[PDB]
């Protein structure tokens, strides 16, 4: 909602409240689930070419009670400059580039979008990122846009590897960069590639399983969005990068991503997705399976303020040794919500 | 504070800055105890009949040093819709349908409401709470309403009772529900009747007192609003529900309060009330008090933005093996406030 | 931004987005920085004369993990009452008087003012302070203003110390006032004194440096700010006031700060400022240097609402027993900011 304008300055103040429940044999994740969201977005005026920018996202659970701890954090937060044709610079905690094609799949009811998790190097959400993007290859070819990054090391709380910012091992990271790229083929056809490469750590090294210098990644995406129709498609392989549990890292796995929908004129957009993450040589675990589900689900539009969802993960994994030690779940999974935003 | 409205939606940033201070013998309470609250109401338009909405509701402490933790925390959180006539359903954190009839007799300048506490079953704000409104009797009566609500399990952190939002036992709960009703008998005279039932948890079971498999509810109130005058008493009976100190349930309580005041045209708003609670069957304590104390106090409106207030606890409990036990304080208090809301 | 003004009363949302990056040997200060700050301003009018108001401000750190803990605190958090020409009173979490006359020279790019630390008495940001202060003297005198305030007893956790508000040793107190005088002599030439004196605490006098029965400052200082030149310079004198890293406190200290800057037109602006803090009779470790550097920077200003700058702070300390014993870092940093603000 823009709730200032005036004199070349102008203010956001956004978010949502989401009433949720999940249901499930599991546990862990079976039970009330509410949260909120609450965020601000600038823009400052400059010049006629230059201008200033910056963003701010919170997130508050709302699900425990009034004497519980650790319920709150910080999504993104970051400064910029836009420079009208030749692109624009940003610092701070942002997204990773991988995240600029995976994001074509992300796009189910609830769940969805977890084949890499946040602080994963470039995977997702990280800190310390500074990024640079370029939108029509400068004025000249349309719709073709990239984007390079190079984010800081990220290391442990004390010893060597330490950093004024330390957190544990399976979200530390070194000095590292990435890039992606994408284009629009012709109607709603979109294609797209990313690359990233980043040092390891001493700490990461020492972990049960996963063993390297560097952690990388390859990924390539289509997507068709047109005509009320949406259908997308993610492929992505990982060396060192992917987590495997509460364990440590893969030496190599394979994700892949499929989700297709349809909107219909009145509200309702029913949708249909299947993923799974493969590893391979899991240190005397061999090849493995660490995630892989068919999600079923429709989410109701009253309008651009308010909604109603209903998700169903099916899951498709086997209960066994390394499924139990890595501490994933193998449960099935239903929510229910009503979110209210502006 | 109303800082948008257009096009059918509308929102509310409000809340209040506290300047507070105690001064008491009992040397956990006294001292310094500035906070301050931030909230969020939104409004959006979607038929003629229909409309959506939603509220956040945050607490922030200020009186400790900026190196100290556990500070804030959420007080409310929910998303509802409203039918025009045929009532209204939100689900979230909310209050629980007993406060519709006990906050009668919640309106001292700082103490008073505590013969139950928070996240206590549905006796005051809670966790996981869908509840259903009708107005008017649907628009036939003029002045009787009621509500439903049900209520989901809060189990423990781990083990079987464990849920993914896991509190400790004094806080736990199983699936329950509850409904209220009232009516405007005539000239600023009101009268009203809540009742509530659920499921006790293992975990709090093997407490030191209290022993059943059920908690529940019975209340009844009374209320004088009119020429300047405010008159209000409540009485409720519980079994099994309200806390003994940090020890256990009371397997069956006798609740009551009474509080009058008078407003002067002129901005002073002198008060006085009482309340205690009883206990009967202790597991050996017998028959003991809980609660009891005399209130007297007043408070200066400026206007609908600024005021002060003093608050006088004067406690008649005496000291005694059970109040030392159950860790319940015995000293009197002197509270003394300038605030600030928008 | 002011976001709400009408009928008599007006609001204030502002804060800043900053982007930060350290450079440094010190491995617990190397690394990214990014934080955010978020407040809210009220005044309300009451008559010709009266009218009340309220400020609040919050600090959310972005530089770590979404499951990172302990990374919000509020600096700021009271409410008032202004009489027109009579003064002001405020209660609730404030400055200290002593920063009327230090704030002169805190005006560095990221480096300085740090002679003193926060919740260090009345020298800086502290809990349940009343303050009243006075313009004009009354309307009599121009340029002339002081203040008068008295800050209570903020104890330990436990035991007889205590108070509901209870923080560690270093950050203890008990009952003070201080008071503070500044005069505008002619053009842009300003001086200022300003004295404080509070009792000590049980837990205070049970530390390994330090021992008296009351804690004292006297400070004075000198400003030039006119013709885009900046000229300040500030010097106090403390007994048992000042910390000596995580020993205690210094029996007897003088801290000595200069700072000199010039305004460019066309929004440059570079900085040169020297500061130390030197301590006397150390309970056997004689006389030390308890902080001492050289700082050395620039901003760059785009308009009211963007900038950039860089930040060197040269450290002139030497390595030895006492630096390492109480914690005091010797090596160099690098600041590199980009910052939004509203
Ligand atoms: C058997 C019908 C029971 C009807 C109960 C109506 C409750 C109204 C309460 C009015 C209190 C003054
Ligand atoms: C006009 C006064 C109406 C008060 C209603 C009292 C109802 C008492 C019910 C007792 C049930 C046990
Ligand atoms: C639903 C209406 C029930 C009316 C019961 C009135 C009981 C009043 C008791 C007041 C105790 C202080
Ligand atoms: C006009 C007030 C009528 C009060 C009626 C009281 C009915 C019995 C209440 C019993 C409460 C324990
Ligand atoms: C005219 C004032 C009527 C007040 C009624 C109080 C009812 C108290 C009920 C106690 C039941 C044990
Ligand atoms: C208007 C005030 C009504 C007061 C009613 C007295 C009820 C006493 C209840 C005692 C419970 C043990
Ligand atoms: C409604 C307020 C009445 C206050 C009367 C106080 C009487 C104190 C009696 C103490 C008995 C233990
Ligand atoms: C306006 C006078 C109201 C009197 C109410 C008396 C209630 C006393 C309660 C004492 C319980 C022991």
């Amino acid at each position: 909602a823009e709730i200032y304008n005036k004199d070349g300055n102008k203010l956001d103040l956004y978010g949502k409240i989401d009433g949720l429940h999940y249901f499930s044999d599991d546990k862990d994740v079976d039970g009330d689930q509410t949260y909120m969201r609450l965020g601000v977005k600038g823009e400052t005026q400059i010049n006629d070419q230059l201008t200033g920018y910056g963003q701010w996202e919170y997130n508050v659970q709302a699900n425990n009670t009034e004497s519980s701890s650790d319920q709150a954090w910080t999504r993104l937060a970051f400064a910029g400059l836009k420079f009208g044709d030749a692109g624009s610079f940003d610092y701070g905690r942002n997204y990773g580039v991988v995240y600029d094609v995976t994001s074509w799949t992300d796009v189910l009811p609830e769940f969805g979008g977890d084949t890499y998790g946040s602080d994963n190097f470039l995977q997702s959400r990280a800190n310390g990122v500074a990024t640079y993007r370029n939108s029509d290859f400068f004025g000249l070819v349309d719709g073709l846009n990239f984007a390079l990054q190079y984010q800081g090391k990220n290391g442990s709380v004390s010893g060597e590897g330490a950093t004024n910012n330390g957190r544990g091992a399976l979200k530390q990271n070194g000095d590292g960069f990435g890039t992606s790229v994408t284009y629009d083929i012709f109607d709603g056809i979109s294609a797209g590639f990313a690359y990233a490469n980043s040092k390891r750590t001493d700490d990461q090294n020492q972990l049960l399983l996963g063993e390297g210098d560097h952690a990388e990644t390859y990924t390539g995406g289509l997507k068709y969005d047109a005509n009320n129709i949406y259908l997308a498609t993610q492929y992505t392989q990982t060396y060192n990068a992917t987590r495997a549990g509460s364990l440590g890292f893969a030496n190599k796995a394979q994700n892949f991503e499929v989700a297709a929908q349809y909107q219909f004129d009145f509200g309702l957009r029913p949708s249909v997705a299947y993923l799974q993450s493969k590893g391979k040589d899991l240190n005397g675990y061999g090849d493995q399976d660490i995630l892989k589900y068919v999600d079923v689900g429709a989410t109701y539009y009253f309008n651009k303020n308010m909604s109603t969802y209903v998700d169903y993960k099916i899951n498709l994994l086997d209960d066994n040794s390394f499924t139990r030690s890595a501490g994933i779940s193998t449960d099935d999974v239903v929510a229910l919500g009503l979110v209210y935003q502006f």
